[PDB]
């Protein structure tokens, strides 16, 4: 049971609180098909010109966490696959603010690679646009806007990650039943397999309930850093490689701030920085913005020891949770806490 270890229980509560809640979750799917219906509709610069639609980043599997620098708002990432002239990232980017003008949302707003939609209720949505370069799901490139292309397949990304990642049956169980129980809600299956489809799996596995707390680590440790911080994406990219079927929860934890911190650390050693290829595309690299320095990939593998060399110690409980509140943060710790004491 993943919750009969003391320590591996309160970090699965602390991922318990860090993921987007069932109210929210019930609504993404809805949500994103209702931006692709708008950009479609009749009079829009993109009316015929969306191929397909589809989550990238967390949302593509299953890794959404509360947003960096907050606690109850969080970002979901949509690829929009544009058709028709390509006439530069720029313009493309043109087109899908256009498209998007008075949706009915809180704000729009226009960045460097994807369009921003701000909702009242605090899930928001990144839409990037892309074009399709190859016959490979889905091989392609984004706009950066001097305006370029990017190339990436966010999109075999997330389903190797998936593949890496099958869901645990046992842990997925008991950790799904505590998150919607705390949301008013029973959920009610005895297998994976016949989950009723109301109350549908959140968490799937420990890998990704790990990779959910690594990042929950970095956006503490980056709370207000309005530099560059460690990638998502390399992040999970790690996760992927480290998956590893049956281990328990802070172990798993220690072996991913290891992964990254070794990978980093032997790069450091030649002088060189992190290289970090996209397994389903590797002339994409998840290193190609971050880091930019020495200083800035040594700071990030501090973090990491020190987080993985506490829950060591930890492993061999009222000090523990001072600690973890400086890891995780103050409040979200402190609601963990309550839920382990009962
Ligand atoms: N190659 C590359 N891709 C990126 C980079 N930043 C974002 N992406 C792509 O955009 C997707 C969404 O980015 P993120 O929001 O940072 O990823 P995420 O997994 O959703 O992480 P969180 O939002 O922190 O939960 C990623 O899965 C990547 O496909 C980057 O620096 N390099
Ligand atoms: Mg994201």
């Amino acid at each position: 049971d993943p919750f009969a270890d003391p320590l591996d229980a309160v970090l699965a509560e602390l991922a318990i609180n860090i993921q987007l809640p069932p109210g929210l979750h019930a609504k993404a799917v809805e949500r994103y098909e209702a931006v692709r219906r708008y950009i479609e509709r009749p009079g829009s610069p993109l009316e015929g010109r969306v191929a397909c639609f589809y989550p990238q980043g967390s949302m593509a599997i299953d890794a959404t966490t509360s947003t960096r620098g907050t606690d109850d708002e969080y970002d979901l990432d949509i690829v929009a696959e544009i058709e028709g002239p390509d006439l530069g990232p720029e313009a493309l980017l043109d087109d899908l603010e256009a498209a998007l003008e008075s949706y009915p949302v809180s704000k729009v707003v226009r960045q460097t690679r994807c369009i921003t939609l701000y909702y009242a209720d605090g899930m928001h949505l990144d839409i990037t646009p892309s074009r399709r370069r190859a016959p490979k799901e889905k091989e392609g490139e984004i706009p950066h806007a001097p305006a370029r292309y990017v190339p990436m397949n966010s999109y075999a990304f997330g389903k190797w990650y998936c593949a890496r990642t099958p869901t645990e049956e046992r842990f997925a169980l008991a950790l799904n039943r505590q998150l919607y129980e705390q949301a008013g809600i029973a959920f009610a299956a005895a297998d994976v397999e016949d989950v009723p489809p109301q109350t549908p799996l959140i968490i799937k596995s420990v890998t990704t309930v790990a990779l959910q707390l690594i990042k929950r680590h970095r956006n503490i440790a980056y709370a207000t850093e309005t530099g560059r911080i460690p990638p998502s994406v390399m992040l999970s990219c790690h996760a992927g490689h480290a998956a590893r079927p049956g281990m328990r929860l802070a172990e798993m934890l220690i072996r991913q701030a290891r992964w990254t911190a070794r990978a980093i650390d032997d790069a450091a050693k030649r002088g060189q920085l992190l290289v970090v290829p996209n397994p389903e595309f590797p002339v994409e690299r998840f290193t190609d913005r971050w880091p930019e320095s020495q200083l800035q990939q040594t700071t990030y593998s501090r973090h990491l020891h020190t987080l993985a060399n506490g829950l060591e110690a930890a492993r061999t409980l009222e000090d523990l949770q001072e600690w973890l509140r400086g890891q995780f943060g103050d409040r979200v710790v402190t609601r963990s806490v309550k839920a382990f004491n009962q």
